[PDB]
């Protein structure tokens, strides 16, 4: 199989700066090469340079709208672009609002996809709900159909087309959800697994379930949008919003691991890494490798080992 | 429902000083207000000032007896006092020996209550057993009937009336139990779940069980005496006795969470917080919020979110 | 029952020095006395002084061969020596290559034994595979029959006799396995439980299984070769190779605990402790006690308590 990496050095989805340095640190952590070490061919597409929207106005509360609308428009494009060639898209990112882009682009070639969302937050707030115009906390509200026309069309996201219903999305790692968001997920009946569910079933069953629930009938392609923050802060400290009591490195590596073991991975998102939001240099480095590690997980590497087949190591 | 908070700034139950600063730090962490943010009405009762017993003699080995006898006598009173009005009692505390007070006061209005004891220790030692007169390690021995007249009446605890048998008490998080104590719990057949049990079943099943075992037949009121030290030291470092390999923040939040989801909470104890026993300021702060967090847990807050009902956030 | 402790202050199995100081720190942590506190009689055998092999040549890639061959020859001997008297052998160690010695010596008296291997690594590499002559990463390859004559006889391990097949060995905690090693374990069909398996089943089921798989038919003696490094680095930092995302103190204490509860413990290995590889003095101390703790676990101590029988603590 083939792998193409897209860098989404962006950050207007939120205030704290650095997230665009995300793909910059990830490649520096040698993400590309290690990936090559697998059975997958890897092509690095570089960093989609994003033209800045002069005089971007705050649509009511929502900020830097046009920016996030055009930046995400440019991305979805490249994604659908690769997706058609048949390669697996892996979006190194800045804030998690590049999810619309990625996800959209993906749905163009595979409109039957599901979505596993590992984030501490649902990020399912709308321009109406959000107590901030930080679109990095709305990505699902743009991709959801059951939410279309449920809020004033936003300046820059015209090209966006609600592509999936709540019956194809699955959240894992939720532990910091806003009122409005809780409403939405309950109302629209969205299958999720808050830390409390993790706690109850155990990552194993959590994954086991989520799968049947999504690939029970028709096996479709998967889009794992992973938010480096959905792990506990002790593991991925260099982030925008940390939230104690989250997924463990182990649990996180278990997810990408069961994901891989299903061969249905199509699109991958490694968002929210802020190479600057480090209390200490280590914390960053930590955050960086664990992230890196989580990628190579989705692409083969098992915690039990790997050995090139047909070769007699004896 | 209504909530009344009682501060038990005390510490003679043990040597290390600071535990009385407990309710002092907890309120400072804004425990009161956050609580108001729920569906419960909250009334802060303040800190029961405790008159000191001049010349308190060490009953054999047991120390500061009269102190702990009168301090706990004053408390039980206020507790039964609120309990009658129908509000939920929440005892911010100093050492865990204010459990007799709280628990007693509670049993006066609801003598059919059970008790969930999250502590690293059983604290079920008697004046006979204890290798210390630290009554913060005997609270159950005073409340237990099967232990009445099993030791020399203690100077100051006359007013104390063994209120519950081993069939209504449940320990969770035990990992540092003394010989004598092991004897007692086995002999008197006390349902418990040592870390090893936690390890085996998984907090989920651990709670699931404990409930049936207590609320299987007659659903009664619950008295969760939570000992901030039953969590692992990495989570609640600012304590008297830390004991590695204990409950995780997650597991601890899972408990208070399943407790809440049963609407049977009547009395709550947040003991053993020593705002001074911090290797570093953070450790305290850590200890403080996690504690605070554990309270608001027992009162609604879920790790999946909360949203005021009947309001359309759309 | 009787316990005899053997100190294997050795380290040529690998580069980093200090591991021979292993038994030196363990006794200093009072391992001997605490052990006496159990229902087992304990005899400390002291530290097998190891005569150094002048001019030890690097068999191709493999280093300090003759050293590790004679040091392990001297050990197996003492082990079989005690094993015959009926006492339980407990090898405090230096690098994990003293496993051949221990294990061999054990098989002499009980050739029907199985083996539980808690290590981050399989250490099942051969002189052919290893990208290092560090025999501390080959111990199983010398003890395995299915591997005999699968590599050039090594200078110093003549006396070694492949004693067990892959049907009697069980690995727990694997998370850093080399290519060649993966080949071997898959090929030779070796029952294991990588962190991912731990993650899936939960230490409880992991142990529950491993047992039936080994003691299902004929109950035999157990040889728990525990590698202090198989726990997460946060717990046992003072080691040669740390590997993030490993067994928790709890999970590790759960293992030795279920091991003990089967009364089938015959030989115990507490390897890879490097009293010098400590970022800070605490880290060592940490590493030391947790190790110590893991021993006393295999010998009675439960996390629920212990009380001398036939004594009325009332
Ligand atoms: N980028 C993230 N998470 O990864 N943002 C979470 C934001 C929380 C909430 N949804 C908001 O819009 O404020
Ligand atoms: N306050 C506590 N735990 O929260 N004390 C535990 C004391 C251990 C033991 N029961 C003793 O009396 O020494
Ligand atoms: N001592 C240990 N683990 O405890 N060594 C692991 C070494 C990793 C690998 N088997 C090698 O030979 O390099
Ligand atoms: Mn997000
Ligand atoms: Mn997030
Ligand atoms: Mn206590
Ligand atoms: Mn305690
Ligand atoms: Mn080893
Ligand atoms: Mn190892």
């Amino acid at each position: 199989k083939p792998i193409e990496i897209i860098g989404a050095p962006f950050s207007k989805g939120q205030p704290r700066g650095g997230v665009e340095k995300g793909p910059a640190a990830l490649r520096k952590a040698g993400l590309v090469e290690k990936l090559k070490e697998t059975e997958y061919n890897v092509r690095d597409h570089g960093d989609l340079a994003f033209v800045d929207v002069p005089n971007d106005s705050p649509f009511q509360i929502v900020k830097n709208p046009r920016s996030v609308g055009k930046a995400n428009e440019q991305l979805a494009a490249v994604v659908a672009e690769t997706q058609k060639n048949g390669t697996i898209s892996v979006v190194l990112g800045g804030d998690h609002s590049m999810a619309i882009g990625s996800i959209s682009g993906h749905a163009r070639v595979h409109p039957d996809l599901c979505v596993i969302w590992v984030d501490a937050h649902t990020d399912i707030n709308t321009p109406l709900t959000t107590s901030s115009g930080n679109l990095h906390g709305q990505p699902v509200a743009f991709l959801l159909k059951e939410l279309k026309g449920k809020f004033p069309d936003v300046p820059g996201f015209s090209w966006v087309t609600p592509c999936i219903s709540a019956k194809d999305i699955v959240y894992i790692g939720l532990r910091d959800v806003d009122p409005g968001e809780h409403y939405i997920i309950k109302t629209l009946g969205i299958k999720y697994f808050s830390m409390t569910e993790v706690d109850k079933l155990g990552i194993g069953k959590v994954m086991e379930e989520t799968f049947s629930y999504l690939l029970g009938r028709k096996k479709r392609p998967i889009h794992l949008s992973f938010d480096v923050d959905g792990l506990d802060p002790v593991f991925t400290p260099a982030t925008g919003t940390p939230v104690v009591g989250g997924l463990s490195y182990r649990e996180g590596l278990y997810i990408t691991e069961e994901i891989y073991k299903t061969g249905l991975l199509s699109g991958l998102d490694i968002m929210e890494v802020n190479p600057t939001l480090g209390k200490t240099p280590e914390e960053v480095t930590r955050t960086v490798n664990t992230a890196v590690a989580l990628t190579l997980s989705c692409f083969g590497t098992k915690r039990e080992g790997n050995h090139k087949p047909e070769t007699d190591y004896l």
